[PDB]
């Protein structure tokens, strides 16, 4: 199940068998964050030192943080000694004139490289549909079992995310997507629990677009608080890993609510990767005030947000130890 | 070197008393245009699998393994003799000719374990290098050759890299230009890919010198006396303490056998060969022109003539890798 060396890894991953990541691997995102309060450029130093401090600041306070080999060598550096350390391996982004968005690892790093840069985990982001073209699929596949041989070999976690996707629809926020989300996330989480893709965690949706949960919408009720309970405990059903959910794409308040939400209805989850919703206003007060300011906001904001997410995660996340 | 239990039994399924005697057939787009010289129509798929078959049948009870492609030789690959073993291609063919780069790049629905579970005893891949080219290309190629080493030490199957020398200035790797290079492009490869951070179990290289301009087998211009070629030679046996074998590339037959006995007699602990054209060549025109029942008849005399002169110069000439 756990060789040594990758079970010491993943301790030094976790807290009590829970993953609280700072994911922080935001490039070509986050340089669009920063284009929005500046008039030049952003430059490799602001992006490489935005990263350093929210790392050095927040990571005592996480059990581990996900950085970008391009920008956040520097971060990684700095973070917490008691924090571990995850690095990216895909590059950014997707064709979004076709519908295969193909995986591809960053032309000069290896899982060697990465074991090599002090990393405790390789983090490798799949789109996936289920549903997509069996040729696509067939190379994604196979791309998947190169990257979890290789962590074999170098003795490191291998940490896959997966992103859903559906060839035919552009907006996974929209209500067609919504009604097909549970698909498309549980049955790419029964594929990638296969031996042969040397998965050791999930980075997974939730099996929901939760803004479209009774009690939970603004707009729209898709389903009931039944129905939504029920994909929860399919997915909990979809896998035997450790997997961690990712708070992409909604607020930090409704991704805390979902974490709540998911542990009700009989989800095992082992942790999260959060990022955003953690630093995201350090981006302006850097970019407006200034390196010393983005210290002080995040030594106050960044903890209060930090500090929230983990008291949810206290009564929500079950130990990864449980699954083993 | 050091090898695991399972790597060690893959040796000695491609090898006799530590002596590779490789029949090499992952030709693909070059046997097309080989078959296609002979016929009017484009060669089928079931002509080129055929003919791989026919080649596999008839050759492999005299070779110690069969190098085959998974595109057209899996066939081949199980009417292969049972005594010999299987090196299955990981590379796609080629390179692309408005660029200097040759970039190397995996078959798309193939992994390190899908050769495994289709009954290899070894990954081969084929990497183009200059070692006196740019240095970021290089870099690239080093870290795309460390994910496949390291897929190899997981799937516990033994990785045969090849390398083809080339010059980014130099067009034709048969002109007197760089045949002055050769030896420093070969030597200085074979050093870099002997460390150990790419997992290399056999070296498939280029002798270091064109022996065309060395002085006795020299027809035209003379560069090389008997010592200097005899010193690209000890340079070469210098250059790794990995077990390694020629490929024939590039020559006749004779030729090859000729320099195999200079190679030796020069101090070369040379553990084998990678031949193909040189022994099978003939049978193409016979296929296509005569069918198969004849190419069998010529593989089964001038075809084994080939290959049975090779056997017993190697015999001779060759050390065994179990010394290593
Ligand atoms: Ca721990
Ligand atoms: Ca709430
Ligand atoms: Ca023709
Ligand atoms: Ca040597
Ligand atoms: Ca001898």
């Amino acid at each position: 199940t756990l060789t040594e060396n990758k079970r010491k890894s993943m301790e030094k991953l976790s807290v009590d068998g829970v993953i609280s990541a700072l994911a922080f691997d935001q490039r070509g995102a986050l340089k669009r964050m920063m284009a929005q309060h500046q008039t030049k450029e952003p430059t490799v130093e602001q992006i490489e030192e935005l990263k350093s401090l929210v790392s050095e600041e927040l990571t005592p306070f996480a059990s581990s943080i996900l950085l970008d080999p391009e920008y956040g060598l520097p971060a990684s550096r700095v973070r917490s000694e008691e924090a571990g350390l995850l690095l990216a391996y895909e590059k950014t982004g997707y064709d979004a004139t076709t519908t295969s968005r193909l995986p591809d690892c960053l032309d000069v790093w290896s899982a060697k490289r990465i074991k090599e840069a002090g990393a405790e985990a390789v983090k490798f982001l799949l789109y996936y549909d289920i549903d997509g073209d069996q040729d696509v699929n067939e190379q994604k596949k196979a791309y998947i079992e190169r990257i979890g041989s290789e962590c074999r070999a170098e003795d490191i976690p291998f940490y896959l995310q997966i992103l859903t996707y559906d060839e035919k629809i552009a907006d996974n926020a929209s209500p067609e997507f919504a009604k097909v989300k549970a698909h498309k996330v549980n049955e790419a989480m029964k594929v990638f629990s296969k031996e042969r893709f040397g998965v050791d965690v999930l980075k997974v949706e939730v099996p929901v677009n939760m803004k479209f949960v009774e009690g939970f919408a603004d707009g729209e009720v898709l389903f009931t608080k039944e129905e939504a309970a029920q994909a929860f405990r399919d997915q909990e059903a979809s896998t035997d890993l450790p997997y961690i959910y990712l708070s992409a794409g909604v607020s930090a308040k409704l991704f805390q609510d979902t974490l709540v939400f998911a542990a009700e209805s009989g989800a095992k989850f082992n942790g999260v990767l959060c990022g955003r919703a953690t630093w995201a206003g350090s981006v302006k007060v850097y970019i407006e005030e200034g390196p010393q300011a983005a210290r002080e906001w995040l030594r106050t904001e960044g903890f209060k947000n930090i500090d929230e997410l983990n008291k949810v995660l206290d009564k929500t996340a079950s130990p990864w130890t449980e699954k083993m």
